[PDB]
């Protein structure tokens, strides 16, 4: 899988995938995407000037599972980092706790290097990500109006 398009209710985010390096992470993402696993997932956690986060079908914030059921390992690479905004990374709760949840950064996040697997980068629709992060959220950072993934196309 070389690239993806995430169709959302606010528009489309095109992503290149780091398939050479992050083989398992890209597989988890692409298989879920194709099976429709991410369809109707909301952006459940949005933090302005930081990141927008999605990939939990429950919408709770703790939900979602990898294609293996069990959580899987991080895949870190020096050349894959958060020095630029609009990187696509796995959410986690510590080392080797990858499920289905992922985020897109809106600012450089180098403090996340070697803590989150970077598995893609936005190539079109960064303005959509910037639109998403500006929405009104509650005290738990959940948008007041749901922003939804409709489909993810894998190329």
């Amino acid at each position: 899988p070389k690239s993806a398009i995430i169709y959302t209710t606010m528009g489309d985010i095109h992503i290149s995938l780091f398939y050479k390096e992050c083989k398992k992470t890209v597989q988890n993402f692409s298989v879920h995407s194709i099976n429709g696993y991410y369809n109707n997932c909301i952006f459940h956690r949005v933090i302005k000037h930081f990141m927008v986060q999605t990939g939990d079908p429950s919408g709770d914030g703790t939900g979602g599972e990898s294609i293996w059921g069990n959580e899987f390992e991080d895949e870190f690479f020096d050349h894959l980092n958060h020095s630029k905004p609009f990187m696509v990374s796995m959410a986690n709760c510590g080392p080797n706790t990858n499920g289905s949840q992922f985020f897109i950064t809106t600012v450089p996040c180098p403090w996340l290097d070697f803590k989150h697997t970077v598995f893609g980068k936005v190539t079109q629709g960064s303005k959509i990500v910037l639109d998403i992060e500006k929405v009104r959220t509650d005290k738990r950072d959940k948008p007041l109006e749901d922003i939804k993934i409709l489909n993810i196309k894998i190329n």
